[PDB]
Protein backbone atom coordinates (compact mmCIF):
# COMPACT_ATOMS: atom_id res chain seq x y z
CA UNK A 1 0.00 0.00 0.00
CA UNK A 2 0.90 3.71 -0.37
CA UNK A 3 -0.56 6.70 1.52
CA UNK A 4 -2.82 8.97 -0.50
CA UNK A 5 -3.66 12.51 0.62
CA UNK A 6 -6.82 14.24 -0.47
CA UNK A 7 -8.62 17.55 -0.55
CA UNK A 8 -12.36 17.11 -1.02
CA UNK A 9 -14.89 19.70 -2.12
CA UNK A 10 -18.20 20.10 -3.79
CA UNK A 11 -18.50 19.81 -7.58
CA UNK A 12 -20.17 23.22 -7.51
CA UNK A 13 -17.00 24.77 -6.08
CA UNK A 14 -14.25 22.68 -7.77
CA UNK A 15 -15.82 21.92 -11.16
CA UNK A 16 -17.79 25.12 -11.86
CA UNK A 17 -16.91 28.09 -9.60
CA UNK A 18 -13.17 27.47 -9.55
CA UNK A 19 -12.50 24.77 -12.16
CA UNK A 20 -9.36 23.48 -10.46
CA UNK A 21 -8.54 21.15 -13.36
CA UNK A 22 -7.06 24.38 -14.87
CA UNK A 23 -4.26 24.48 -12.23
CA UNK A 24 -3.82 20.74 -12.45
CA UNK A 25 -3.27 20.99 -16.24
CA UNK A 26 -0.46 23.50 -15.89
CA UNK A 27 1.08 21.32 -13.11
CA UNK A 28 0.86 18.28 -15.39
CA UNK A 29 2.56 20.14 -18.21
CA UNK A 30 5.37 21.35 -15.89
CA UNK A 31 5.82 17.79 -14.56
CA UNK A 32 6.18 16.63 -18.17
CA UNK A 33 8.73 19.32 -18.92
CA UNK A 34 10.81 18.11 -15.95
CA UNK A 35 10.33 14.37 -16.65
CA UNK A 36 8.53 13.96 -13.31
CA UNK A 37 6.04 11.17 -12.75
CA UNK A 38 2.55 12.59 -12.28
CA UNK A 39 1.54 11.91 -8.66
CA UNK A 40 -1.66 13.94 -8.33
CA UNK A 41 -5.14 13.47 -9.82
CA UNK A 42 -8.62 14.89 -9.77
CA UNK A 43 -11.27 12.27 -8.97
CA UNK A 44 -14.98 13.08 -9.40
CA UNK A 45 -17.32 11.45 -6.85
CA UNK A 46 -14.46 9.43 -5.44
CA UNK A 47 -15.10 5.84 -4.40
CA UNK A 48 -12.59 6.17 -1.59
CA UNK A 49 -15.18 8.28 0.28
CA UNK A 50 -17.27 5.17 0.96
CA UNK A 51 -14.43 3.53 2.96
CA UNK A 52 -15.25 3.02 6.65
CA UNK A 53 -12.04 4.89 7.69
CA UNK A 54 -13.47 7.97 5.95
CA UNK A 55 -16.97 7.88 7.54
CA UNK A 56 -16.44 11.20 9.37
CA UNK A 57 -15.44 12.92 6.10
CA UNK A 58 -18.38 11.42 4.21
CA UNK A 59 -20.70 12.64 6.98
CA UNK A 60 -19.59 16.25 6.35
CA UNK A 61 -19.11 16.06 2.58
CA UNK A 62 -21.16 17.66 -0.21
CA UNK A 63 -23.58 15.27 -1.84
CA UNK A 64 -21.93 15.86 -5.24
CA UNK A 65 -18.17 15.89 -4.52
CA UNK A 66 -14.73 15.80 -6.08
CA UNK A 67 -11.20 15.24 -4.70
CA UNK A 68 -7.70 16.33 -5.49
CA UNK A 69 -5.56 13.32 -4.58
CA UNK A 70 -1.80 12.95 -4.33
CA UNK A 71 0.88 10.70 -2.90
CA UNK A 72 2.72 13.98 -2.18
CA UNK A 73 1.34 15.45 1.06
CA UNK A 74 3.03 18.82 0.26
CA UNK A 75 0.78 19.35 -2.71
CA UNK A 76 -2.40 18.71 -0.73
CA UNK A 77 -1.15 21.10 2.01
CA UNK A 78 -0.98 23.79 -0.69
CA UNK A 79 -4.34 22.83 -2.27
CA UNK A 80 -5.96 23.36 1.14
CA UNK A 81 -4.30 26.76 1.58
CA UNK A 82 -5.26 27.67 -2.00
CA UNK A 83 -8.96 26.60 -1.96
CA UNK A 84 -9.67 26.58 1.86
CA UNK A 85 -13.26 25.29 1.64
CA UNK A 86 -12.15 21.65 1.30
CA UNK A 87 -12.00 18.71 3.67
CA UNK A 88 -8.61 17.01 3.89
CA UNK A 89 -7.24 13.71 5.00
CA UNK A 90 -5.44 10.57 3.99
CA UNK A 91 -5.87 6.88 3.36
CA UNK A 92 -3.86 3.78 2.47
CA UNK A 93 -4.49 1.98 -0.85
CA UNK A 94 -4.97 -0.40 -2.40
CA UNK A 95 -7.10 -2.03 0.29
CA UNK A 96 -10.34 -3.99 0.43
CA UNK A 97 -12.31 -0.76 0.98
CA UNK A 98 -10.26 1.27 -1.51
CA UNK A 99 -9.15 -1.14 -4.30
CA UNK A 100 -8.59 1.78 -6.64
CA UNK A 101 -7.72 5.15 -5.05
CA UNK A 102 -8.58 6.97 -8.31
CA UNK A 103 -11.98 5.36 -9.02
CA UNK A 104 -15.13 7.44 -9.41
CA UNK A 105 -18.58 6.26 -8.30
CA UNK A 106 -20.08 7.84 -11.44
Amino acid sequence: MATYYYALGSQKFLLEEEPFEEVLKERRRDYGEKNKEIDFWQVIQPAFLNAPELAEAKAKAPEKNVAIVSTNKSFIVWVKLRLEYVLTGEFEAPSDAIPDPLASLD
